[PDB]
C-alpha cells in the first residue's frame, strides 16, 4: 500500500494563475509519448482561430493521438509550451485547465450509477441545463426509455449497460452540457453506427457553432467537413494546413488518404 502511496504525482492540480472564446497556440512545443520513448511531437508552433473547426489526420502510428494528451498535459512537454487565452497551459493549473476545456476520448465509458450522476458528477449544472443538453444531444428521448426515473434511471457496466455506440454519444452529451470554452473530438477506431456518427457530427457543430472544435479523425470525411485540416506524421505537421487546397492542387498525402 505504501508502495503506491509513494507514487510521483502527475502535476499540481491548482495554481495561483487562473483565467477569467478560446485559443490554441503551440510555441515550438515538442513532446515524447513517455520519457523512455523518443519524441512524439516535434517543435509544433501552429495557431488555431478562436472559433475554428479543425481536423488532424495521419497514417497509423503517426503519433497524432498524443496531441490530445499534450493538450491536456497528460504528458509533460519535452520542450516548448502552449498558450490559450493569453495564459500558458502550465500556469493555469491542471484542475482549472481540464475544467475549462472538454474532449471526447478515443474510448468513452459508462460508470455504474445514474445517467444524471454519470453526466454531472460535479453537480454544477442546472436541471434545465441538463434537460436542454440531453435534448440537444438527442439523448433525453432514449434516456427515458430505460425507466420512469428518467435522468436518474440507472446504468451499469454490464446488464444495465447502454449501446456500444451510445457511449460516444453520451460522452458528447456530457461535453455539450459542459459550458466549454474550447472543445476536442475523436472517433471510434473500429466501425460504429453511422447513425450515431451522423448524430454526433450534426449536434456538435449545431451546438458549438461559436466554439472551437479541433477533431482527430480515423475517417477522412470529418477532415473534409473541417474548416481547416493539418496532416501529421513522424511527429511533424506534414504539410501546409489548408481546408483542402492541397487536395485540390498538390494531390498531397492528404489527398492520398481521402483516396484510401
Amino acid at each position: 500500500i505504501k508502495e503506491y502511496a509513494d507514487l510521483k504525482s502527475e502535476a499540481p492540480l491548482i495554481v495561483e494563475g487562473h483565467r477569467p472564446q478560446g485559443d490554441i497556440k503551440f510555441n515550438n512545443y515538442s513532446t515524447r509519448y513517455r520519457p523512455e520513448l523518443d519524441l512524439v511531437l516535434k517543435h509544433i508552433n501552429i495557431h488555431i482561430k478562436p472559433n475554428e473547426k479543425v481536423g488532424i489526420v495521419g497514417r497509423t502510428g503517426a503519433g497524432k493521438s498524443s496531441l490530445t494528451l499534450a493538450l491536456f498535459r497528460m504528458i509533460e512537454a519535452s520542450e516548448g509550451n502552449i498558450v490559450i487565452d493569453n495564459i500558458a497551459i502550465n500556469e493555469i493549473g491542471l484542475y482549472d485547465l481540464r475544467h475549462k476545456l472538454s474532449i471526447i476520448p478515443q474510448d468513452s465509458q459508462v460508470f455504474e450509477g445514474t445517467v444524471r450522476e454519470n453526466i454531472d458528477p460535479i453537480n454544477q449544472y442546472t436541471d434545465e441545463a441538463i434537460w436542454r443538453a440531453l435534448e440537444l444531444s438527442h439523448l433525453k428521448e432514449h434516456v427515458l426509455s430505460m425507466s420512469n426515473d428518467g435522468l436518474d434511471a440507472q446504468l451499469t457496466e454490464g446488464g444495465g449497460n447502454l449501446s456500444v455506440g451510445q457511449r460516444q454519444l453520451l460522452c458528447l452529451a456530457r461535453a455539450m452540457l459542459v459550458p466549454s470554452k474550447i472543445l476536442v473530438l475523436d472517433e471510434a477506431t473500429a466501425a460504429v453506427d453511422v447513425e450515431t456518427d451522423k448524430v454526433v457530427q450534426e449536434t456538435i457543430r449545431t451546438a458549438f457553432k461559436d466554439r472551437t472544435i479541433l477533431t482527430i479523425a480515423h475517417r477522412l470525411n470529418t477532415i473534409m467537413d473541417s474548416d481547416r485540416i493539418i496532416v501529421l506524421d513522424n511527429g511533424k505537421v506534414a504539410e501546409f494546413d489548408s481546408p483542402g487546397q492541397l487536395l485540390s492542387d498538390n494531390k498531397s498525402l492528404f489527398y492520398s488518404l481521402c483516396m484510401e
